[PDB]
C-alpha cells in the first residue's frame, strides 16, 4: 500500500496554509502511509537481507545498518515514529500544526526510500 | 477537553456526503476524541468509583458494571475500540467508509456518556 497511500498524503502534505480539516486529514493519511511504509521496509529487510525487525524503530535501525537509510534519513525516520505516537493527541492546534510542519520531509523521505526498494 | 475534542468531531461526523478530505479528517477526529473519551472515563472511575482500569476495553467494561453504560452502549463502545485501531491501514476505502458510517452513533454515544460523568 506504501506508494499509493503516499500519493494521497502528498496531496495535502505540501499545502502552504491548510484549513483545520485538511490538516487533520493530512495527519490521518500520514498515519496509514507510515504503517504501510515500515511494513514494506520490514518485508524487504526480511526477504532481501534476511534481517528481522519487529517494531518500526527496530526496522529503521536495520534499514540504517544495511544502508537503505543514510544516518540522517534514519534519524528523520525515528522522528517519524515518535510523531506517529503523537497523532492521537492532535486535538491541540499546536501539536497538530507542529506535526503538519514535518509532513513535507516525511513524504519525501518515504517516497525516496520506497524507490530504492525496487529490488 | 473530551467535550471539546468531541465538539470538533461533531462538525464532521454528520455529513451525508463528505469529500475524501472531510472523511479522513472525521476519522482522525474520531481517533483523538475516543482517546480523550476513554481517558476521561478512566479518570472518572478512578476518582469517583474507586475502580482503576488500565485499558480502553477494561475501562468500558467497568463503566458498564457501574451503571454508566447500558449493555447496548457498552457493546457499541467496544466496537469503537476495534475501529480506532483499524483506523491504521485506512486508505482501504471500504474500511474508512464503514467507520465514517458509524461516526454518527459513536459521536452521539460519547456525548451521552460524557453527559453522565457530570450531571
Amino acid at each position: 500500500m506504501a506508494e499509493k497511500a503516499l500519493a494521497t498524503l502528498k496531496e495535502l502534505a505540501f499545502l502552504e496554509d491548510p484549513s483545520p480539516v485538511e490538516r487533520d486529514a493530512a495527519i490521518q493519511r500520514f498515519e496509514y502511509t507510515f504503517e504501510a511504509f515500515w511494513k514494506a521496509l520490514q518485508a524487504y529487510l526480511r526477504e532481501k537481507e534476511g534481517l528481522e525487525g519487529a517494531s518500526p524503530k527496530g526496522v529503521i535501525r536495520l534499514a540504517r545498518e544495511v544502508g537503505l537509510l543514510r544516518d540522517e534519513e534514519a534519524r528523520l525516520a525515528l522522528g517519524m515514529v515518535d510523531d506517529r505516537s503523537l497523532t492521537v493527541h492532535t486535538y491541540n492546534e499546536p501539536l497538530a500544526r507542529a506535526i503538519f510542519r514535518r509532513l513535507p520531509d516525511y513524504a519525501r523521505l518515504m517516497e525516496q526510500v520506497l524507490g530504492r526498494l525496487r529490488r
